[PDB]
C-alpha cells in the first residue's frame, strides 16, 4: 500500500498527542491543543480551539506524487477565512499548496509555484445565506438550463427538451407562492417565501454569462 | 421590445397593490402583502412575510417562449423549502416550472410535464455550514483538479500543470494552520482553523466520484 489514513481516535502508547498512520506508511501526526480528542464522527476526533490548535503531519506525506488525493471529514465551527490544511516547501515560502475556508463557507484550494500572488485556485460554489441580498437568474438555451447567483454560474442541466410552450398564453405565476401539484409530498405547496424581491425580469431569450453579471452589478 | 421588468418601487395610481411592468409589455403584477413594498435593494423592493404574501403576474408572461431567462434579486430571511417563482399551465397541476429554495439555501429550479414526479432539475451546489460534520476531498487527475463536498463536484480547473514535486520529501504539512507566504496580505497567515476533522486520508492518485462517494458515507 501508499497513502495515508489518520483516524485520531486514540493517542500511541507513550504520549498524550501523537496519533499513527493507519496505513502504516508514515510517521504520526502530532496534535497541538489542549482539548485533546473527543468524540466525534468516527470515535474520535481531533478539536482546534480556532486560536492556536493544530495537527502537525510528517514531513513528506504528500510532494512525492504526481496525482492525488486528500480528503477528510470536517466541522467548521466558525466562518471565515482559516487554512484547513497547507503542504509546503520546507526550502521555500512560495511553493505550496494549501486548502482554506473562505468568508463564507465557500472552500478554495490553491496551488503555486510563486508565492501568493501566483496562486493556481479552485473555489466552491456560492449559495443563498440568510439576510443577504443576492442576485439570482434561471436561462434556458436548447436544452441547456443555467443557474446564477451573483452572475456566477452554480449548475447545469444539457438535457432540457421540455410544458407551459406552446398554450402557455394562459400560464399562471407566482413570486413566492407555488400552486398545488399533483403530490401531497410536494413541501412547497402551501410554503410562502420569508424574504425580499426586487427588479423581477423575464426576457424571450438566454443571456450570456457576463449579460447576466451586469444584472447582479 | 419584449419581456418584463417589475421594480416595484411604487403602486400604480388608483390602487395599492399593482405595480407595473416597465418594459410596457405586460399588465401589472399585483402584491399581497401587509407589509407593501418597502425601502430595499433599488429604491423599494416587496417584503413577504413568509406566511401568506405572494405576488401574482399576469398570466402568459413566460409561457410563449422557446429560450428564456427569469432574473431578479433576493435576500433570504428564512432558510428551509419555499417557492421562489412558479409558472404553471392554467388548465392541470402537473405542467409547469418553478424555482426554489431549499433545506440548505441551495436553490434548485425544476421543469415538468408530468407532475412532482416527473421534475427534471437543476439543483445549486453544496458548501461548509456551521457547525455541521461534512466530508471533504481535493483530487488531481494530469492537469484537472476537482473539489468535493460529502461527494459531489463543487468545482475543478483543467489548468493545473504545477511545486513541492519533486523535492517533495522535505515537505511541511499541517492541518488547520497555514506557513508564512510571502505576502502580508495573505489573510490565512496566523489564522487558525476552528472546528473539528476525523479521517485525514491521502492518496497518491486521483479517486473517481464514487470512490469519493463511497468515502463520503
Ligand atoms: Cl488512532
Ligand atoms: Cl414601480
Ligand atoms: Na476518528
Ligand atoms: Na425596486
Amino acid at each position: 500500500e501508499t497513502g495515508a489514513w489518520y483516524m485520531f481516535d486514540e493517542a500511541v502508547e507513550g504520549s498524550t498527542n501523537e496519533f499513527k498512520d493507519y496505513k502504516g506508511n508514515h510517521g504520526n501526526a502530532v496534535l497541538y491543543s489542549a482539548n485533546g480528542v473527543v468524540p466525534g464522527l468516527n470515535g474520535n476526533s481531533v478539536s482546534l480551539d480556532g486560536v492556536d490548535d493544530y495537527v502537525a503531519l510528517p514531513d513528506g506525506i504528500a510532494g512525492t506524487f504526481y496525482n492525488f488525493t486528500i480528503a477528510f471529514w470536517v466541522r467548521l465551527d466558525t466562518i471565515g477565512e482559516q487554512p484547513i490544511f497547507d503542504f509546503f516547501d520546507s526550502g521555500s515560502n512560495n511553493k505550496y499548496m494549501r486548502l482554506t475556508a473562505e468568508s463564507d463557507g465557500k472552500i478554495k484550494f490553491a496551488m503555486t509555484q510563486s508565492g501568493y500572488y501566483g496562486e493556481k485556485t479552485i473555489t466552491s460554489g456560492s449559495a443563498l445565506t440568510e439576510g443577504v441580498w443576492k442576485h439570482v437568474a434561471v436561462t434556458l438555451s436548447g436544452d441547456t438550463g443555467t443557474l446564477y447567483i451573483n452572475g456566477e454560474n452554480v449548475g447545469e442541466n444539457n438535457t432540457l427538451s421540455l410544458p407551459l410552450t406552446f398554450l402557455g398564453e394562459t400560464s399562471k405565476g407566482y413570486i413566492g407562492k407555488s400552486h398545488q401539484t399533483d403530490s401531497s409530498e410536494d413541501p412547497y405547496y402551501n410554503s410562502y417565501l420569508h424574504g425580499m424581491i426586487d427588479d423581477f425580469r423575464i426576457f424571450d431569450r438566454a443571456l450570456s454569462a457576463d449579460e447576466i453579471k451586469t444584472l447582479a452589478s
